[PDB]
């Protein structure tokens, strides 16, 4: 049936208007609509990565006590999509800061993981996301940061569930070979460590274009990944990737998920960026009905679910 163990869509709104600490739901931030998440579902999406905001989860110390009124909106988010058999991936979407400053006390976030995965840890369909995308920061800090992060989540009992690890210059699969190896050595009594790296497909990789570089820029970008995944006997998941919705960027889509479906040795699966209620004309929305990457990219997915 499936190609991949895992295929779905990130489900964006909890992170927006960053700015705005705490912010105010409805105004400054969304949850996911569960309706439709019910119609990707449908379609065969087995995977649904939740971004929110450590500030708005855990305020002022991420050593704290959850914020009651946040959390039970991730707790409903989470558990609609676990109900339906699907994973729901609870990503702190921090980019491995905490109020703008990078997280530099591994003990401070382990305490800050043992409290989060002590709200999921007897629902094994929930994949806890260290952080999403660490960048301009100290190589070892991001390898004891993730570290801490396995740490606490299991030291809660949360056993079952994968643990997604990220990895420095924002978790890309292009450049993951000369910037983590260092990644190699984190540790999980578990055995579910899984190696998330994300991959845009427009010039820098920074996925802003619509552009893409070529029809082959996807494959292209994750071969050296591949390799090491392999090489050091380790499994990755994209947990973000998206191309516009042109004949370009369609041709790499299908091109690297290709490439992928013949190393599943190693890929555990993809997770296109980005579903969620607040995106309007969004180059790559996958929200239903109108998002245009569910209009137009959905078609060239559907092969694989
Ligand atoms: O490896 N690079 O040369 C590279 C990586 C990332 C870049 O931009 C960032 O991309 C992130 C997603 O991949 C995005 O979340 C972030 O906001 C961008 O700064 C560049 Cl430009 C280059």
């Amino acid at each position: 049936a499936k190609v991949f163990q895992w295929f779905g869509s990130n489900e964006s709104g909890a992170e927006f208007g960053s700015q705005n600490l705490p912010g105010v739901e409805g105004k400054d931030y969304i949850w996911p609509d569960p309706n439709t998440i019910d119609t990707l579902i449908s379609k065969g999406m087995n995977i649904f990565r939740v971004p929110f905001m450590m500030e708005r989860l855990v305020p002022n110390s991420m050593t704290g006590s959850p914020d009651p009124n946040y959390l039970a909106d991730l707790i409903a988010t989470v558990n609609a999509i676990t109900q339906k058999g699907a994973y729901a991936v609870v990503d702190p979407h921090n980019y491995g800061r905490y109020y703008n400053s990078i997280i530099s006390s591994p003990s401070d976030f382990q305490t800050f993981w043992k409290t989060v995965a002590s709200q999921f840890a007897s629902n094994p369909l929930v994949i806890f996301d260290t952080n999403n995308e660490y960048h301009d920061m100290d190589q070892t800090l991001v390898l004891n940061l993730n570290q801490a992060a396995i740490d606490g989540i299991r030291s809660a009992g949360a056993t079952s569930q994968y643990i997604f690890v990220e990895g420095n210059s924002w978790t890309g699969a292009w450049t993951w070979t000369n910037v983590n190896d260092n990644m190699k050595s984190l540790t999980d009594p578990s055995d579910k460590i899984i190696y998330e790296m994300h991959q845009f497909l427009d010039s820098d990789g920074s996925g802003t274009s619509a552009t893409c570089v070529s029809s082959t820029i996807g494959q292209e970008r994750i071969t050296s990944a591949t390799q090491w995944l392999r090489a050091n006997g380790k499994k990755g998941i994209i947990g973000e990737f998206a191309g516009g919705a042109n004949d370009v960027c369609e041709t790499a889509i299908t091109g690297m998920l290709d490439y992928m479906a013949q190393n599943t040795d190693v890929w555990t699966g993809a997770i296109w960026w980005a579903a969620g209620p607040w995106w309007g004309d969004y180059i790559f929305s996958m929200e239903p009905d109108n998002g245009i990457a569910y209009q137009q990219i959905l078609p060239i997915l559907t092969p694989y679910l």
